[PDB]
């Protein structure tokens, strides 16, 4: 159609795509089984059509640093628009340009090493929580669902440091904030609504008209009002580590709106409920099948912390094995799958031509189980991150946080609050491959990095 011969005129090689649907049906088997089959056949340098969007994929590890930190703020600074936002458009994560550089500096300092040590020691009573939630779990003599165990965690720790809600979900199921922030899940971009937007990005404007919001309206409305309250409690009743307070004293000394301070509130709980439960059930997954990682990091955490010592920011940063575990259960599993940047301009990088309007990505889940730079790739080896071989990655092929001024924001918070709950947990458990564990575990095809059946995984007392 019009905009599907331009892979040819710059002679970049890919799938060739039909007309009206690009290489949408290439999506059969997922986002990470389609890149690393594009990089088998292609190389390292590839590119396809989402529709009649073009999407530029590279590999080459001086080109993704171009493109994520040296060109950022000049070229690649925004990311796909992904469809009908709403009045989230003001959310970090969704936010372009000026918008996005002024909302980032106004919400860096929240997510300093300083503050996040002032936070630790609330993560520090969920774990507690957790253990107790998960004992009962393990007396049952039944294998237990991690997602839901961790989902209860991290629905915990996000309540307590995005507001002063503190509360045990596991057991509590219907305070409002558990019950509506429960469904906010992850996007899976190839279900029949963003497919559909994919293919059809005019679309995208007909429904902000309809006032149809990619977030579930009532949970949105409902936190919108919330916060409100939650505002106008701390004003009337002064007395603090929390996301809400440490943007509301900002707000005193550009600015940050009143809307635009729900909207990031909103983004953490998004961006921090399934994501970090997630990679926790795909952490213990490795270690019940390799339990020899999980016994060196048992070892480990009781050496650091004896008699099953309370963790602290200093220690958790001291835990060498810890570190290594997570790291390599993130390059086996980045559920984020993909980097993409939005080319601003006609612009040149590595002898490479990229016009503008052009979608550049980088396959993370196919670079990280590229045999290139990872030997034996499908094997769980943690010793690729011991302090040796620590040195000996290339930083821009093995990205579970993306780089450049506009990687993850909350990546410390993220690292800091899982391992604070492995450390309470495996002190106190043992995690054992049940029957209806699926040995071979397998993705999903979907728009989604997580498991194909629920990880549920024997719970016993040490
Ligand atoms: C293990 C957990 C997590 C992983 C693997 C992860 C991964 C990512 C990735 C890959 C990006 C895109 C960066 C890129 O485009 O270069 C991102 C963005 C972001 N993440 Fe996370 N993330 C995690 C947890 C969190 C948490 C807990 C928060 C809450 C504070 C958070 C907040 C954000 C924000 C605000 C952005 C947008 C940053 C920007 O656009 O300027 N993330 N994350
Ligand atoms: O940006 C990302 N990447 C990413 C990262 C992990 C998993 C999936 C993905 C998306 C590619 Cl499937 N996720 C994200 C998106 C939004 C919103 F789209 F709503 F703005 C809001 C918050 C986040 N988030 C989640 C975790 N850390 C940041």
């Amino acid at each position: 159609t019009h905009s599907h011969g331009l892979f040819k005129k710059l002679g970049i090689p890919g799938p060739t795509p039909l007309p009206f649907l690009g290489n949408i049906l290439s999506y059969h088997k997922g986002f990470c089984m389609f890149d690393m089959e594009c990089h088998k056949k292609y190389g390292k340098v590839w590119g396809f059509y989402d529709g009649q969007q073009p999407v530029l994929a590279i590999t080459d590890p001086d080109m993704i640093k171009t493109v994520l930190v040296k060109e950022c703020y000049s070229v690649f600074t925004n990311r796909r628009p992904f469809g009908p936002v709403g009045f989230m458009k003001s959310a970090i994560s969704i936010a372009e340009d000026e918008e996005w550089k002024r909302l980032r500096s106004l919400l860096s300092p929240t997510f300093t090493s300083g503050k996040l040590k002032e936070m630790v020691p609330i993560i520090a009573q969920y774990g507690d929580v957790l253990v107790r939630n998960l004992r009962r779990e393990a007396e049952t003599g039944k294998p237990v669902t991690l997602k839901d165990v961790f989902g209860a965690y991290s629905m915990d720790v996000i309540t307590s440091t995005s507001f002063g809600v503190n509360i045990d979900s596991l057991n509590n199921p219907q305070d409002p904030f558990v019950e509506n922030t429960k469904k906010l899940l992850r996007f899976d971009f190839l279900d029949p609504f963003f497919l559909s937007i994919t293919v059809f990005p005019f679309l995208i404007p007909i429904l902000e008209v309809l006032n149809i919001c990619v977030f579930p309206r009532e949970v949105t409305n409902f936190l919108r009002k919330s916060v409100k309250r939650m505002k106008e409690s701390r004003l009337e009743d002064t007395q603090r580590v929390d996301f809400l307070q440490l943007m509301i004293d900002s707000q005193n000394s550009k600015a940050l709106s009143d809307l635009e301070l729900v909207a990031q509130s909103i983004i953490f709980i998004f961006a921090g409920y399934e994501t970090t439960s997630s990679v926790l059930s795909f952490i213990m997954y490795e270690l019940a099948t390799h339990p020899d990682v999980q016994q060196k990091l048992q070892e480990e955490i009781d050496a650091v912390l004896p008699n099953k010592a309370p963790p602290t920011y200093d220690t958790v940063l001291q835990m060498e094995y810890l570190d290594m575990v997570v790291n390599e259960t993130l390059r086996l599993f980045p559920i984020a799958m993909r980097l993409e940047r939005v080319c601003k301009k006609d612009v040149e990088i590595n002898g490479m031509f990229i016009p503008k309007g052009v979608v550049v990505m980088i396959p993370s889940y196919a670079l990280h189980r590229d045999p290139k730079y990872w030997t034996e790739p499908e094997k769980f080896l943690p010793e690729r991150f011991s302090k040796k071989n620590k040195d000996n990655i290339d930083p821009y092929i093995y990205t579970p946080f993306g780089s450049g001024p506009r990687n993850c924001i909350g990546m410390r918070f993220a690292l800091m609050n899982m391992k604070l709950a492995l450390i309470r947990v495996l002190q106190n458990f043992s995690f054992k491959p049940c029957k209806e564990t699926q040995i071979p575990l397998k993705l999903s095809l979907g728009g989604l990095l997580q498991p194909e059946k629920p990880v549920v995984l024997k719970v016993e007392s040490r």
